[PDB]
């Protein structure tokens, strides 16, 4: 049945003694035990398919039986002759193999009892902390100094004073203040050459060196006095352009000092007088009157007043101005990172009235200068007691100079993210603080101020301000370590943790190097003290305290997790260096591979070797062997049901037996990282044909090769000598030629310039430098990065024997559908036959992970043949239908487990329940890979030959894998070992003294390569754990498991003799024994549990995120909240706004509070405007340009691609998405122009014909009479916008770097430059161009259709070429000429769109149709129009109970089928706006090639000269609007031919080829019920 097709030609091959390697023999020979012998394991493993015999075709059965008989012939075991002997032997095997699980149960019990009596029993957490300090003092002697005057800087490297006086005037004020007599007073850190030197340096730089100026602020010194030069050089010597000092965790003077620091911070912050700015404008637009963001404003008022009060407190406490100053000064420092030298400096001054900094040439060293009045000076001294060198008195003011500080680039970027980080932290902390919220509810907006707060509310505001300041501008690594510790140390309120005290004793790093992190340390210590002191309302009985913000009297448990994980997730990632980060990413496989090699006893030099017969139930790297086979056999028998139907479904859906370019994974523009090296023959021929008479005439690659060999000879002569010896016979001739070239003297040599040699030179120089430097009788390769769409083209050319491209060779074969094609598996076996030949094993090379095309195809085969095996398991959740399925399957697991326990607890003896939420420690490095070949062999889906191919792929992948080091990292490591170390770590042990580029890694299969097979093996291990647990005699067990890669969510319900079973398992609780038994079983199955980020509980489940307790979920919206303010795509403004509006929509879907949404809007808009299109008050705005030109559009009607602001209403944003604002403004303008009231009215008017023509004619008459109106001008502007333009596009697209200078790197362009000569590389051009279009117009399928077969792919790639760290770059690109400017480009563009123009009926009516015809819009808008505000079981509660009722629950009773009021939503992809742009582009390129053909055959094309029929029909199509006429024709024509490529050409030329060949037209969409996955906890 189902026509089982042989999808290979390896039918004669067998898994044993036919493949290249013999490792299967020793794999079988390593599985012999004392009771299972050689013939039994051979019989079971090579004939276990007999259980899958009632759903197999006869050809499949005969092929597998022949494979069994053959494999037993090579494996010297006499096989059985008929199937009956096979079945009898298999029932004997199933009995004796069944007698193993009691032995495994006794083994895991003995392992638990062995692991019990070894670890520790520590009394409490205070003793654990004291012990951890004791071992840290034992490792490093005499730390934890008691003198606080030698710690590090406290207030980061930025110190902002509020200012009272109202850009060169500030610098002149400082210059006139600095001219008084010297009365300086030096300061002690916690109660002096450096202060004197920095005072003299600042005094000189202010008085005498300021007025050779550049860019109005940057100036240097050359013609100065010798005394001034001495002062400047002493200042630069102070600049400098284990010795750690720590403090103990239980200090008290540090607490008192930190309290004084907090009060002085608050009284310093409450002094500002400014009231206008850039950040203030956008945040006040979004939060001062946020009622424009709602539709039903009157039903909630206290939330809006609370948001207004929070914004008023932000305005009062100078939060916006502090964030603005931080952003502008970080931008100025990033600009100051420039080619300016060490003798120049810059004066940074923002709109702050009297704050200055001096920036000099690891980071940027700088000094800050401040003016402080006599009112608040001692509080300034208390604040900055660590960071004040000098101060003096002038008039009624004090002048303060701070210490030099250094900033890195990513640190300046994190300072640049301050206006997005800080105000949302303040808003959510003030929202979550209970007594602050009740005080804000008590007071009215006219009366809130600091002076009328009580002591407690004042203190909690001080703590909130301090926490927000120290969280939003985090720079140093101590806070990173503290927040990582608090991330990993929140597991104490639960039953069993195994990291409550051992984690603190072992892995906690007490790296407290300064003050005011002790506040966070004592906060988390007090929380853990309360937790150890001993739906669910939390804090009403425990009376818990928040860690950062203290925040007493917590209402629910939902706030603690949200605030703590907000502090966790709002931290920057790469505060470590880029080179060090790549070293860390490349170095961990070296450690975890050499550990494996040294433990198993392999040495460095020898081969990988498959089996040392030590893979029998050991601890480090082993499996049980004879148990995994039985577990996989039972898993396959219980999972796979219909082999033939499943195989046919694989071949149909996953597209086996299809051409390779039809695979979407192997077609899209990714990178394959092939190896390409400049040829040694090319190098020696360049050296041979280099002419000494042409020393000045050398240009290009010859000059690059000459400079490379000159540098190689200058650095290392002997290696070049032996390279010439082994690569040329005339080595003396080459040496004397090189000597004559270096004695000519017309070339330039260089010294060791580190990374600059690769930075400012041609790549060929450094490639020939590396190749001539590292010749060690091998071929060192550096991987390039080619596209996969250009390797597939070369592979097809190689497969079809077209090594060199000919124009007639492609055209000979491939006429229509019946031409020559190929399939993916014949391609794959041709690839394997090519790769099995000796080629130096360059095919298997991984560079940081970029795997080759060959390996990509092989893991595509493995992963997509195991994907459908993974799809049939209901307890397995990697094959999900989106992110909804994970949460849905998790909550079905939890509620069915709770239901089964509630059933079981009635009338039973005893019953216990325990959950486990585990993450595995190292899923890739510590794992074994030879356990996977076993899972390949008993696969019943495959036949003989495909399983052998799979085994060949896995064995070659394991045995031949290597990892190559990048060039700059390799050179830096080499020079570091050469000049400092003369030795290296394990990365320099795998590589022979760093004399090799590649180091081998085999048993660590790389992350993400094998995702489905590993999860399948994890689920098999879980089922084997259940089968082991079932063998206990006195108790009844039930286990349920959820499996994702590197994850596990288990639960177990036990009944029976509970006290006896816990005494046997040697633990006091069911979570404790569950943790120990899962650890023992996973250790038996070569899976290493992580003992710190894993816990066993009785009520809480955490799969990947959003932990759920007792059937009720904690929402966890802080991930989206930190994502919106931290992470952005950084490609353009429109795309970043759309991509973060997706995150705003998701945050609205996850149930956030009301007060955070306007601040989130402000955060995304501040980020987008601050990077790309400058926030208002300066150049490159859009509202300023629209106001200057007098454009008819308003401030809130500008589209986002034109620079407009996101002003979508919240419910359409949540339901539709980021395109809803463009759709809404378009629909509003249509309704305003057509003088209609409703969507139904305008649809009924448009649907009747002879209407829009009449409107266009009367609008033309109005334009002729000059009686245009405001709505008419808006209509003309948007009509032109759609004509010259998700619905819309970027319009102004700034071109990237011109890669036409690198198009010679691409093989399709190289083939296009050969069969067509250099006339068309960049009268012969006319006739060649004419030949190109008549061979293009004879084949419309090539340029209209994605490739049906061959002669539709490679010549399409030829013919498509016819006719025409990163944050600093695009913060400077806008302020540059790329030529003209962006602002004048927008000026010229809008001046072009402002005119009426003619022949715009096509764009007008297509805009009208595309806006009106959308089904989701046409159903959503009347529901939003006619929704009653409250009551009738809709609005009852107020605690975030309108972000859940009026959003989406009426939306789902709307689009329909449901009844919920409160649920967390995971939405479908119902809205699609791309059902017309694809045929628009297809018919656009159709008219493009038609117009170019007719313009080539003659000029002035208005009507043709009656050529052929296709030319006549394309003339008729281009006479009118071609797209509009073909849409109007297909409105009633309904041909829909069968696409045989012969009858379509028979029927009619133009219209069938360019209407139906897109497989459809604009048809009606489909609407779903939004897929409410799971409830929230209901409130009423
Ligand atoms: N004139 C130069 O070549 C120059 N100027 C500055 N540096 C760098 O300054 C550091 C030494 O002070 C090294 O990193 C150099 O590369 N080099
Ligand atoms: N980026 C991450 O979130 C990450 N990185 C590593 N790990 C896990 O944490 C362990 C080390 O603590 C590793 O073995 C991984 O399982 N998690």
């Amino acid at each position: 049945v189902f026509f089982s097709h042989w999808t290979s030609k390896y039918k004669e091959r067998n898994p044993t003694e036919i493949a290249y390697s013999e490792d299967i023999e020793r794999i079988i020979d390593s599985l012999v035990t004392d009771e299972i012998t050689k013939e039994e394991i051979i019989h079971f493993l090579f004939g276990n398919f007999c259980f899958h015999i009632e759903t197999m075709n006869d050809q499949h059965i005969a092929d597998k039986f022949k494979g069994y008989q053959s494999s037993c012939i090579n494996l010297k075991i006499e096989p059985k002759v008929d199937l009956a002997d096979l079945k009898d032997h298999l029932i004997q095997k199933q009995q004796i193999w069944e007698s193993l699980y009691g032995k495994h149960l006794e083994k895991i019990m003995l392992r638990i009892r062995e692991k019990k009596k070894k670890e520790k029993e520590i009394p409490d957490i205070t003793t654990a902390f004291n012990q951890n300090a004791a071992e840290y003092e034992e490792k490093y002697p005499n730390c934890f100094t008691n003198d606080l005057s030698e710690t590090k800087t406290n207030f980061s490297m930025t110190w902002s004073p509020s200012f009272e006086k109202i850009n060169n005037a500030i610098i002149n004020k400082f210059r006139e203040s600095f001219k008084s007599s010297s009365r300086v007073i030096y300061n002690s850190p916690y109660s002096t050459n450096k202060a004197r030197d920095i005072t003299n340096l600042v005094r000189l730089c202010l008085t005498e060196l300021s007025c050779l100026t550049r860019n109005k602020n940057e100036f240097c010194m050359k013609e100065t006095g010798r005394e001034n030069k001495t002062i400047y050089f002493k200042g630069l010597a102070v600049m400098n352009i284990h010795m750690k000092k720590l403090i103990r965790h239980d200090n008290e003077d540090s607490l008192s000092w930190c309290e004084r620091i907090k009060d002085s911070l608050f009284v310093l912050h409450n002094g500002d007088i400014r009231e206008e700015g850039k950040i203030t404008s956008v945040y006040n637009n979004y939060a001062k009157n946020p009622e424009c963001l709602y539709i039903q404003d009157s039903v909630l008022k206290t939330e809006l007043e609370t948001c207004k009060k929070i914004n008023k407190l932000c305005n009062d406490l100078a939060i916006y101005h502090y964030s603005e100053d931080m952003m502008q000064f970080s931008k100025g420092l990033m600009v100051a990172d420039r080619y300016m030298t060490k003798e120049s400096f810059k004066i940074l001054t923002t709109a702050n009235t009297s704050m200055m900094l001096l920036a000099f040439k690891s980071g940027v060293p700088y000094i800050a200068l401040h003016i402080v009045d006599e009112d608040m000076s001692d509080q300034f001294n208390i604040c900055y007691t660590k960071e004040i060198y000098s101060y003096f008195r002038n008039g009624s003011n004090y002048i303060y100079i701070m210490r030099p500080q250094r900033l890195n680039q990513v640190r300046l970027l994190s300072l640049f993210k301050t206006p997005s980080k800080v105000p949302v932290c303040f808003a959510q902390f003030s929202k979550k603080a209970n007594e602050m919220e009740k005080w804000l509810k008590n007071k009215d907006i006219e009366k809130v101020n600091v002076f009328s707060m009580t002591m407690t509310v004042k203190q909690i505001l001080i703590n909130i301000v301090f926490s927000s300041v120290m969280i939003g501008t985090v720079t140093k690594l101590s806070r990173m370590g503290i927040f990582d510790f608090m991330r990993y140390a929140g597991f104490l309120p639960l039953s069993d943790y195994s990291n409550i005290k051992e984690y603190i004793r072992d892995k906690f790093d007490p790296d407290i190097t300064n003050v005011a992190d002790i506040y966070f340390v004592n906060g988390i210590k007090k929380l853990l003290f309360r937790m150890e002191d001993l739906d669910i309302i939390g804090g009403i009985t425990d009376l818990n305290i928040k860690c950062p913000i203290t925040g007493s009297t917590l209402l629910t448990l939902e706030d603690l997790y949200n605030n703590v994980y907000l502090a966790i997730y709002m931290m920057p990632k790469s505060l470590h260096n880029h080179v060090h980060n790549l070293t860390s990413l490349l170095n961990v496989p070296a450690e975890w591979e050499l550990k494996f090699r040294k433990e198993l006893g392999f040495n460095i030099f020898e081969d990988i070797y498959p089996k040392k017969a030590m893979f029998d139930d050991k601890d480090l790297f082993s499996i049980n062997g004879a148990l995994n086979v039985k577990a996989l056999s039972d898993y396959y028998l219980g999972n796979i049901e219909n082999v033939g139907l499943m195989r046919s479904e694989i071949e149909n859906k996953e597209d086996f037996l299809s051409p390779c370019y039809k695979i979407s994974t192997l077609k899209s523009s990714k990178k394959c990282s092939q190896s390409n090296i400049i040829s040694t023959d090319e190098i020696i021929e360049c050296l041979q044909n280099a002419k000494i008479q042409d020393i000045e005439n050398w240009k290009g690659n010859n000059l690059a090769i000459i400079k490379g060999l000159i540098r190689t000879y200058n650095e290392e002569k002997n290696r070049l000598v032996e390279f010439f010896e082994d690569n040329c016979v005339n080595s003396l001739y080459l040496v004397e030629k090189l000597k004559e070239i270096i004695n000519s003297g017309s070339i330039t040599v260089g010294k060791s310039v580190t990374s600059k040699f690769i930075r400012n030179n041609h790549p060929l120089t450094v490639e020939t430098y590396l190749k001539t430097k590292l010749y060690y009788r091998n071929n060192v390769t550096v991987l390039k990065s080619k596209k996969v769409s250009e390797e597939l083209y070369d592979l097809v050319k190689q497969f079809h024997n077209m090594m060199e491209i000919d124009l007639d060779s492609v055209m000979n074969l491939g006429k229509g559908t019946e031409g020559k094609k190929h399939t993916f598996l014949q391609m794959l076996e041709f690839v394997m036959s090519k790769a099995k030949n000796v080629t130096g094993s360059v095919d298997f090379l991984v560079s940081v992970y970029l795997m080759s095309m060959k390996v990509k195809m092989m893991l595509y085969f493995i992963e997509h043949t195991f994907k459908h095996v993974a799809q049939s398991d209901p307890s397995e959740a990697i094959s999900i239908s989106g992110d909804n399925k994970i949460r849905a399957l998790s909550t079905l697991s939890l509620d069915t487990i709770t239901s089964y326990n509630d059933i079981l607890n009635k009338n039973s003896k005893k019953s216990r329940l325990a959950f486990l939420s585990a993450d595995q420690s190292k899923w890739s490095a510590s794992d074994l890979t030879y356990k996977y070949v076993l899972a390949i062999i008993l696969n019943p889906i495959l036949t003989t030959g495909e399983a052998s191919l799979m085994i060949e792929c896995i064995l070659m992948y394991v045995k031949l894998k290597k990892v190559c080091i990048p060039t700059d990292i390799f050179l830096n490591l080499r020079k570091a070992q050469g000049t400092f170390g003369q030795n290296e770590t394990a990365i320099g042990l795998l590589t022979k003294g760093l004399t090799t580029n590649t180091y081998p890694v085999s048993m660590n299969w790389l992350q993400g390569n094998l995702n489905y097979l590993s999860s399948v093996y994890h689920s098999c291990a879980m089922k084997a754990y259940h089968k082991t647990l079932e063998c206990y005699k006195d108790c009844d067990f039930q286990t349920r498991w959820i499996v994702h890669s590197d994850d596990n969510a288990t639960s177990l319900i036990a009944s029976g003799e509970v006290d006896k079973m816990l005494t046997d398992f040697s633990s006091s609780s069911l979570p404790e024994m569950l943790f120990r038994s899962i650890e023992a079983h996973f250790k038996s199955f070569c899976i290493t549990l992580n003992p710190k980020k894993s816990y066993a509980s009785s009520s809480e489940v955490e799969f990947i995120s959003e932990r759920i307790v007792n059937g009720a979920i904690i929402p966890l919206y802080c991930r989206h909240l930190a994502n919106c303010c931290t992470e952005s795509s950084h490609i353009s403004y429109f795309d970043d706004l759309m991509s973060l509006s997706i995150h705003v929509t998701m945050l609205l879907r996850k149930g956030c509070p009301n007060e955070v949404i306007p601040f989130a809007y402000g955060a995304v808009q501040v980020q987008a405007l601050s990077i790309y299109s400058m926030l208002p008050g300066e150049v490159n705005d859009s509202i300023r340009i629209f106001k200057k030109l007098g454009v008819s559009l308003k401030s809130n009607e500008i589209p986002t691609n034109m620079g407009g602001w996101l002003t979508s209403p919240i419910e359409p944003l949540s339901i539709l998405g980021p395109s809803s604002n463009d759709q809404i403004i378009y629909y509003n303008v249509i309704r305003d122009f057509l003088n209609k009231k409703s969507l139904e009215e305008v649809k009924d008017s448009v649907s009747s014909s002879s209407y829009l023509q009449m409107r266009f004619r009367e609008l033309k008459g109005k334009y002729e009479k000059g009686t245009l109106e405001e709505k008419d001008k808006k209509m003309i502007f948007l009509i032109n916008l759609f004509e010259k333009a998700t619905m819309l596009t970027q319009i102004i697209k700034l071109p990237n770097f011109i890669n036409e200078n690198a198009l010679n790197k691409m093989s399709s362009y190289k083939d296009f430059s050969k069969l067509y000569p250099n006339l068309k590389k960049n009268i012969a051009s006319s006739l060649e161009m004419e030949s190109v279009h008549d061979i293009m117009i004879k084949n419309p399928e090539t340029i209209l259709i994605a490739p049906l077969n061959d002669r539709d792919f490679l010549l399409s790639q030829l013919f498509m070429y016819t006719s025409p760290k990163l944050a600093l770059d695009r913060v400077l690109r806008s302020k540059a000429r790329t030529k003209m400017t962006y602002e004048e480009n927008m000026e010229k563009k809008i001046l072009e769109m402002l005119k009426f123009d003619l022949d715009s009926y096509c764009s007008f009516k297509t805009c009208v149709n595309l806006v009106i015809k959308d089904v989701n819009f046409s159903m959503l808008i009347p529901i939003l129009d006619s929704a009653y505000p409250c009551e009738s079981r809709k609005r009852d509660n107020y605690n975030f109970r309108w972000f859940q009722t009026e959003k989406w629950i009426p939306v789902v009773e709307g689009s329909p089928g449901l009844v919920v009021m409160h649920a967390v939503y995971g939405s479908n992809y119902i809205e699609n706006l791309g059902l017309k742009n694809i045929p628009l582009t297809d018919d656009s390129i159709n008219v493009l090639t038609s117009t170019f053909g007719t313009g080539l055959i003659m000029e002035d094309v208005k009507s043709l000269v009656k050529g052929k029929d296709s030319f006549e029909t394309e003339a008729f199509s281009n006479s009118n609007e071609c797209q509009r006429l073909v849409k109007a024709c297909n409105y009633m024509i309904a041909a829909q031919n069968r696409l045989l490529a012969i009858n379509t050409c028979f029927t009619r030329k133009s219209f069938p080829f360019y209407s139906k060949f897109n497989l459809g037209r604009g048809f009606i969409s489909n609407t779903l019920a939004l897929l409410s996955t799971i409830y929230s906890k209901e409130e009423s």
